[PDB]
């Protein structure tokens, strides 16, 4: 829409993730073994291993009506639910598709009697929403695709005026802002082809598919204190039967220490990936988990060898050394999804606990600058 | 210097015109760049005439045009089917849509045909230097006059400019973060888009106008023999005296030895940057002119003391000016451009020659490398 949803419906954004630590085996970066050794080794026995669908991050408010979603929320357009997302956007430029989308939840939960079962008129859901393409995105087509002067060219000689105004002495980091806008521009590029094969254009909302994976909170309640076992098999129970739209999501408990349950994960993964797929995500068992003092990634991204070769491009390769640089990396990206995915929680049990809504955003706004740090994009 | 930046087939980059030199500083009062060191520039060099031809907003372009795709194959080597390119001074192509470059080629190969170039130059190909300018289809005349007309200038999109700089230096009163972050993330297109709307405001070729000022090459033959009189003359009679997408270029001749000649070419200058233009370029009389085993500058630029603003900043008439003057120390831009005509020049006599593809891209390369030298932007 150009502009972020109503700051009433953004209580919660959803955490960066960490990948796992580079595979020793040859021609591989990433692979299940270094992802269940993380969580075997800080004392976590058991984990849960989801299919990462292709493939958008969407967060998902329903309320039961208009008036809640006044009263609860204190939005004033009339509207009876959101679909936004990771950055705070409504997903679709249209009211209509969105909506429509909303009600599609809200009979579900209807004939599910999940708000009695809950106590609650308004829930949120952690959601990937397909198909991937189906999510606006004007980088490449304004950037690669200009109806007049070339994109690029236009950016050039923008470029050069800028660094003429630079040099003013009424005002040097400037080179950054073109590399980390091309690279962004670039990376999109990538994205396309790696979910090319699992795009599809939508007419209609009967395209899309919708697989949420957590059932954050309802009134009263934060689920971060439900293993994640309850989160797929409630969402389930509650969504997933009736209706076509909603999706179950792939799971498998795997036990980190049983060398033949890690080995029928690995086999799982392996599968997932053939097509150039992207992976799983491993979670541990319990939403929130402690080793002593120090807390534990909460997931960590698998993913396939032929979607990352896309990614990185396949004329990457390379290399054993840059490898090292990689782990560095790799350290930094934790530490960032530990503090995100705390301040995206306590934003959660603010707004829950009826707290000033500027408290919550407070957290909320934490997340999206976190995101602002500079990080390996690919990762 | 890639290949990435042309997205164009290769076959067709046989040329890259070099940058070009400011003129040296003035002396006259509230000054920084004045017609009577560029006269002096050449006159000091033993050469007596000079063209100056007017510079109007836009680019540079190079336009290649064959009389049919048939020709391009073999003439050219070119695979991709086109029959003709219109790319930048960087490389670049100039349209991202090629129905939109193919129809501004097609135009200038009709105005050709009907002028019968191609019989006299007993050519089927030729590669234009010209200015590609921004047209208002509406007011069907040139955006700048009717920027000019009621006192907008580049000043608009310098503002701009400075307002991103600014943004990016610092990178309820939690609130103004969450739009103000939403702003940060998107505002480098900000930036871009309002240099797009005032620059290049283009959807269809009726917005754009080509006004060549070289002939560079056609069949057996580097037109770098040929005096610039020539090339505006035959320009003019070949590619202008068309009611069409071809503009004349506005030039006068200057005796930089008479007096009253160079009063002449003073007031020409001054009337255009009144208004006013970016000013002129001031060439030697010909092509090429070697005084002593040394070249002189094939082009040395005279720009607007009011355009300059836009370049410098507002503020650059106080002085301060003084700094100016002294400050350049355009040596290395001398040089650099110098270096870059001939390779340009290298490029088309490999070419006209039929050398290898391989022989020709590497004076080409050659000038991008050129261009990658660190250099104040201003020049």
């Amino acid at each position: 829409s150009r502009f972020a949803a109503d700051p009433h419906w953004l209580i919660y954004l959803p955490p960066t993730m960490s990948p796992c630590e580079t595979s020793k085996k040859e021609g591989m970066l990433e692979h299940p073994i270094e992802a269940f050794e993380y969580f075997r080794t800080r004392g976590v026995g058991k984990v849960v291993c989801e299919q990462k669908h292709m493939g958008s991050r969407a967060v998902v408010i329903v309320c039961k009506d208009s008036q809640v979603a006044e009263k609860r929320f204190g939005v004033l357009d009339g509207t009876a639910g959101i679909c936004y997302t990771r950055t705070g956007r409504h997903f679709f430029d249209d009211m209509q598709l969105e909506a429509e989308l909303i009600d599609r939840v809200r009979k579900v939960l209807d004939k599910s009697g999940f708000w009695g079962d809950f106590n609650t008129d308004w829930v949120c859901l952690d959601c990937e929403l397909m198909p991937w393409s189906a999510k606006a995105q004007k980088l490449l087509e304004e950037q690669y695709s200009a109806v007049g002067i070339s994109g690029r060219v236009v950016l050039d000689e923008a470029v050069k005026l800028l660094k003429q105004a630079s040099l003013n002495k009424t005002v040097a980091d400037i080179n950054e802002l073109l590399q980390r806008f091309t690279e962004r521009s670039e990376m999109m590029q990538k994205y396309v082809e790696a979910y090319r094969k699992y795009c599809w254009p939508v007419n209609s909302i009967d395209d899309l598919k919708l697989a949420p994976f957590h059932i954050l909170a309802t009134e009263g309640k934060v689920h971060s204190d439900k293993n994640h076992i309850w989160h797929m098999d409630t969402i389930a129970k509650y969504c997933t039967q009736d209706d076509s739209l909603i999706m179950a999501t792939n799971h498998i408990l795997v036990d980190v220490t049983d060398a033949e349950s890690v080995d029928k994960g690995i086999k799982w993964w392996e599968d997932l990936t053939a097509s150039g797929g992207e992976g799983m995500v491993v979670k541990p068992y319990d939403f929130i988990v402690k080793n002593g003092r120090e807390l534990l990634q909460p997931a960590v991204k698998c993913r396939g060898r032929e979607y990352l070769r896309i990614i990185y491009g396949p004329e990457y390769t390379m290399d054993e050394n840059i490898e090292r640089l990689r782990n560095r990396a790799v350290g930094k990206k934790r530490s960032l999804a530990l503090r995100e995915f705390s301040l995206g929680m306590e934003a959660l049990e603010r707004f829950v606990r009826n707290e000033p809504l500027y408290r919550v955003h407070e957290c909320v706004f934490g997340v999206l600058a976190l995101e602002s740090e500079p990080v390996d994009p690919r990762l």
